[PDB]
């Protein structure tokens, strides 16, 4: 509707939000925004309002008719008929203030959602609109995401008030005229039970904040669990390789045992909450009634039983609303200032040729230095000048002040005429990669095939699925970076402006394209334009008409789950036996809940059955028993329930883990790492925080809408008739609901993200966005993808309101036939009887919406159960230990066998190693060439088992088939392509088995010479490393990796790229190392630097297939026909003749010695 879509909405908020800050600026005062959104929608507040009163007026009066009726059975006599008819009065008007419920709740359930949703709206164009406004000052001081939080957080406090707000005086009001029907019915001791309320009130905020306390200290574990469950993760080749995997599992399990150990006694506080829910009810009409008999008054049902109802009516909306309104209005107060501070935040300034002249700028006065310093330039148009200088000269500041952006802090910027601005970091938005040239333009296709042509991008568009019509991720994550560069070109150069701002374009694309680019688009395109070109690709600069070269900042030149799930769930926590004993503390609960209230009811009946007197120590003895067993039973329950469902999570995951170990590498192929963690980060995470919660508060409110059915059944049995198609309607009804609604839930959340992913995109466009003046049209799209969100957002709306206006007909109904046949068989039940049936069926709606709320809960977070459950069942591989295991000293030798090996990564995967059939001898010098991925990598998965081989592979005559697979992998030492660190001791990443010396350790660190940085870092081999060790540099962790295998001694080292990460002294220096620690060992050698293996005993030349040379290098370069001698040859003629130099001299020493 035209009145609730984002631009009517959010600019009346806007027009009060700036008179409130017109005032306080004619007034002393400073702004206030609550003034503002009061000012803007009380009118909608105030019915929002009406309807609490309302409501919480007949929520009040239902237990005052109530007691009309029970008053019918308390002296019934069948005589009376206008008795009768005088009972079918209040029970008519008991079914009205039912319906009327219905309604109201039908009315609220509407306004609430459309007066929230108006409120978050109109909040999200305001702050999208000083988003494109706010100053390149703030927008350092403040940050992409924490802006989005905004609108992905603060912002959605607002429609959570709006339901809660007027609770913060419904509630109290409630609690005072409630205590004051309360007095009329009871007398005094309606205090004693308001005591228990109130205290309920300080002891659940306690434990809240108690709680808070533990959920805050656990999340240290747990984050360095998911951090560390990262890193094994993502290194688990290597981790595999190392054989490190009971180290990991070691730190896992200690962290895991740590975390469940916070979350089982942050989950016992929260089972004392919901256990204080359930409880309270009876503990209050306990004390209420004892200290009522007490004082001499006598029981009789009316009274109980509507003071029952109103303790029903007051308790809920006391202990539950009015806290959960104060916290919730507390969460609306921080996010009102904290939008206030945003919509404070300095701005952009309300700022042919450019000319620029006496120049300075800091990006801070604060600064040490200027950021620019006495610049001076003018351009004109057919002019091009190019900007030069190192990194930290002040390029992007001299173009972000000719944008305008850094103001000048002396001289002064004029320009005339349009600037364009392309970014050095590509931006792209949300929408066709055409639109992302458009830019809101009209097409003219020839400018545009101009523009593709001119910036070279015809093949990508071409390849592009739907072309141009591909939808661009807001990050641009489905181009190429160096095509979302183009594009970012390609729509400066369709907005054709007069002046053009070139952020070192040039260097996010090849010299060939950036020759094309300068020379097609830069020289011929932009001919005759103004131009100011910052860039690194000084090679074009004798093209400029001028250059101007910066330093230091001034110028230097210028020139649904099945049930199998649900039991694997419970049963994987527990013994059979708990969880039988489960149920039955679950329906024991239950029972004693319902007994002590029947209990009541038989009281009532024996008082009125009667001088003489009941014997209080009897029926107030197993008062206090009944009571004190729903206590007892009430809270073992609650922590029972979080114990076993804790402690499943706590089995679960360590079957998961240890699957996740035990998978093969495949697996982590096939899956990427993110939805992997995403097990562990999310899934777990429900299954530890929300599901245990979940199912607790689900059967807690289930079982007590069976006790409301219950009661009902067990004291007029006829009803029965009436439910059970009231039941068939109701399993319809949730049926043909969840079949319609889940897909507009869906929906709803599916076009919720493109609102945040614009703004932001639009956040890290600013410059651009604004340079050509795009604001207004940005916000327009930020409207549309508003604005249809609140589309999906109504139907949802509706689908919902749909469901509850006749899930609580439903229970609408059950007080009619209750209220009604109660007095059609009243001549079968007497009024105590009467009186427990309708004081729970008052209490059906509310508590049956939310348990079939919590049921849909369950079942959809039950996913998360599933996708674990999926993982405890991967595949495996091999055991880590055979029956058979090598003795100690093998391998003695080292003597490797390669028989008809056969090598895919998977066994319905393509073949990548044939027939490989190889002897490596003990001690041999071994060289692995051939074509990238050509068998290369294949071999050393391969040799260490990855993924099975066909053939035979043998080591020292051992079979590695025929052995343990940690046999294999611990008595193998290599020296990753890639290097990794782990996070944690120094000692940890050398020796985690803690089986080297630390003389062994210091000796290895100075072998390779890390000793230094050892000692430079303050624990020695103690010290902390960073994240993944990124203190170090990469090449200074290929020195760890190379301390590894000189502590790992082995006969066997094979070695990838190992040294590729090092500038070439020390690279060949430390491969010097390697020739002098391992001269005795029998290496293998991956490698492209052919220099790292030229003095190989022999090379092994492989196919992609098949292993097509494997000889001595010099023999292999002697044979010209070799691929070797093509590939050095390919090389080229001094690298053959410096390699086969040195081949000759080692070969000739090799065979003299």
């Amino acid at each position: 509707l035209p009145e609730d879509r984002s631009q009517h909405l959010g600019e009346e908020l806007q027009g009060y939000w700036d008179q409130e800050v017109l005032r306080a600026e004619k007034d002393a005062r400073e702004p206030s925004l609550t003034k503002a959104i009061i000012k803007c929608y009380w009118k909608s507040y105030v019915v929002l309002g009406i309807f609490t009163l309302i409501e919480e007026s007949t929520r009040v009066v239902q237990p005052i008719i109530l007691g009309k009726i029970i008053g019918y059975f308390e002296n019934y006599d069948p005589s009376d008929s206008a008795a009768l008819y005088e009972a079918h009065g209040y029970a008519g008007v008991l079914s009205a203030c039912t319906l009327v419920l219905a309604i109201l709740h039908h009315l609220y359930f509407y306004h609430v959602q459309c007066a929230g949703m108006r409120l978050r709206v109109a909040m999200c164009h305001m702050i999208y609109r000083k988003a494109l406004r706010l100053s390149n000052s703030a927008m350092g001081k403040t940050t992409t995401g924490q802006i989005v939080n905004l609108l992905s957080n603060d912002v959605n406090k607002f429609d959570q008030v709006t339901i809660f707000l007027h609770f913060l005086w419904a509630g109290p009001l409630q609690a005072i005229v409630v205590t004051a029907l309360l007095w009329m019915e009871i007398g005094i001791s309606c205090l004693a039970g308001m005591a228990v309320l109130i205290i309920l009130l300080p002891l659940q905020s306690c434990i809240g904040k108690l709680f808070s306390s533990l959920r805050s200290k656990t999340a240290a574990f747990t984050d360095t669990r998911i951090r560390t469950m990262n890193e094994v993760i993502t290194g688990i080749r290597i981790i595999k390789m190392y054989a490190w995997e009971k180290s990991f599992a070691d730190l896992i399990t200690n962290l895991r045992r740590k975390e469940i150990s916070k979350i089982l006694r942050s989950s016992y506080l929260r089972g004392m909450n919901l256990a204080s829910f359930f409880v309270a009810s009876k503990i209050i009409v306990f004390v209420t009634f004892t200290t009522y008999v007490f004082l001499g008054n006598v029981i009789t049902a009316s009274r109980v039983f509507v003071a029952v109802s109103l303790y029903g009516a007051v308790r809920l909306t006391v202990t539950l609303f009015f806290p959960s309104a104060v916290e919730k209005v507390s969460e609306a107060f921080v996010s009102i200032r904290r939008i206030k501070n945003f919509l404070l935040l300095d701005e952009i300034t309300q700022l042919m040729i450019v000319n620029v002249q006496d120049f300075t700028a800091f990006w801070d006065k604060a600064s040490d230095t200027p950021t620019l310093q006495s610049l001076s330039f003018t351009v004109r148009p057919g002019e091009l000048l190019a900007v030069v200088g190192p990194v930290g000269a002040g390029k992007s500041s001299l173009l972000s002040a000719v944008l305008g952006e850094l103001p000048p802090n002396q001289g002064q910027v004029s320009v005339h005429g349009r600037i364009a601005y392309v970014s050095q970091q590509p931006w792209v938005f949300s929408g066709t990669v055409r639109s992302n040239i458009l830019f809101g333009k009209k097409y003219e296709k020839e400018r545009y095939e101009k523009v593709i042509k001119a910036c070279a991008l015809k093949k990508d568009l071409q390849l592009l699925e739907d072309g141009d019509l591909t939808m661009i991720g807001d990050r641009g994550t489905t181009l190429s970076g160096g095509q979302k560069a183009r594009v970012n070109l390609a729509r400066a150069v369709y907005q054709d402006a007069d002046i053009y701002l070139l952020d070192d374009p040039l260097s996010a694309v090849d010299a060939e394209v950036s020759r094309h680019l300068f020379e097609l688009c830069i020289c011929q395109a932009l001919h005759e334009k103004i131009r100011i070109l910052v860039t690194h690709q000084l090679q074009y600069l004798k093209a400029a008409s001028q250059i101007l070269i910066l330093k230091d900042g001034q110028m230097v030149q210028k020139g649904k789950v099945g049930f199998k799930a649900y039991k694997n769930y419970f049963t994987a926590g527990a013994h059979w036996f708990i969880i039988i004993f489960l149920i039955l503390v679950n329906l024991a609960a239950q029972v004693s809940y319902i007994l002590q209230d029947w209990w009541l009811s038989y009281w009532a009946n024996q008082q009125s059955a009667l001088t003489e007197k009941l014997d209080l120590n009897w029926y107030l003895g197993i008062y206090s028993g009944l009571t004190a067993s729903t206590v007892l039973f009430g809270i073992v329950r609650s922590l029972l329930v979080f114990f076993v469902l804790v402690s499943s999570s706590q089995t679960l995951h360590n079957q998961m883990f240890e699957s996740i170990l035990r998978a093969p590498v495949l697996f982590f192929d096939r899956n990427p790492i993110g939805r992997i963690l995403n097990r562990f980060s999310k899934d777990i995470g429900h299954m530890d925080d929300l599901l245990p919660l979940t199912y607790l508060d689900f059967i807690q409110t289930f079982l007590q809408v069976i006790g409301v059915v219950g009661v009902a059944v067990a004291v007029i049995p006829w009803i029965a008739i009436p439910l059970v198609p009231l039941g068939i309607v109701f399993f319809v009804l949730r049926r043909y609901f969840l079949e319609t609604s889940r897909d507009v839930k869906r929906l709803e959340s599916t076009t919720r993200s493109p609102v945040f992913s614009h703004l932001s995109s639009s956040l890290q466009g600013l410059w651009t966005i604004r340079a050509y003046k795009a604001e207004q049209r940005f916000q327009e799209l930020f409207d549309s993808h508003q604005d249809l969100h609140s589309e999906a957002w109504f139907l949802f709306l509706t689908t919902s309101r749909w469901f509850a206006v006749r899930l609580d007909a439903i229970c609408a109904v059950f007080v009619i036939v209750v209220a009604f046949g109660s007095l059609i068989l009243a001549k079968t039940l007497d009024a105590g009887q009467v009186g427990l049936a309708l004081s729970y069926a008052l209490t059906l709606m509310g508590m049956f919406q939310w348990c079939v709320r919590q049921s849909a809960e369950v079942e959809n977070m039950m996913i998360s159960v599933e996708r674990v459950i999926e993982y405890t069942d991967l595949e495996k591989e091999a055991p880590w230990e055979y029956q058979k295991r090598p003795l100690p000293s093998w391998p003695h030798e080292g003597v490797i066998i390669f028989d008809n090996v056969n090598f895919s990564y998977s066994l319905d995967g393509p073949l990548v190693l044939k027939h490989l059939t190889a002897l490596i001898k003990s001690k041999e010098k071994v060289g692995i060439v051939g074509r990238t991925g050509a068998g290369k990598s294949s071999l050393i998965a391969a040799l260490f088992r990855l993924s099975e081989p066909e053939g035979k592979i043998w080591i020292d005559k051992i079979l590695t088939t025929e052995i343990g697979l940690h046999d294999l992998r611990k008595k193998m030492s290599i020296i990753p392509q890639e290097p990794v660190l782990f996070t944690g001791t120094m000692r940890k990443n050398l020796d985690p088995f803690n089986e080297h010396s630390d003389e062994e350790l210091w000796n290895a660190l100075e072998e390779v010479q890390l000793k230094e940085a050892i000692e430079d870092l303050p624990g020695k081999m103690d010290t902390e490393l960073a994240e993944s060790g990124s203190n170090f540099s990469v090449g200074q962790r290929q020195l760890v990796c190379l301390a590894r295998a000189i502590l790992r001694k082995n006969r066997i080292l094979i070695i990838d790229e190992a040294t590729a990460n090092v500038d070439p002294r020390t690279d060949e220096l430390i491969q010097k190392k390697i020739r002098e620690k391992f001269a005795h060992c029998t290496v293998l050698t991956i490698a492209h630097r052919l220099n790292t293996i030229i003095d190989s005993d022999k090379i092994m030349v492989l196919d992609s297939g098949r292993l097509k040379e494997y000889d001595e290098p010099y023999v292999l370069l002697q044979n010209r026909d070799s691929l070797f001698y093509k590939m050095v040859q390919q090389l080229g003629k001094a690298e053959a003749a410096a390699l086969t130099e040195t081949a000759k001299q080692v070969y000739f020493k090799r065979n003299y010695p």
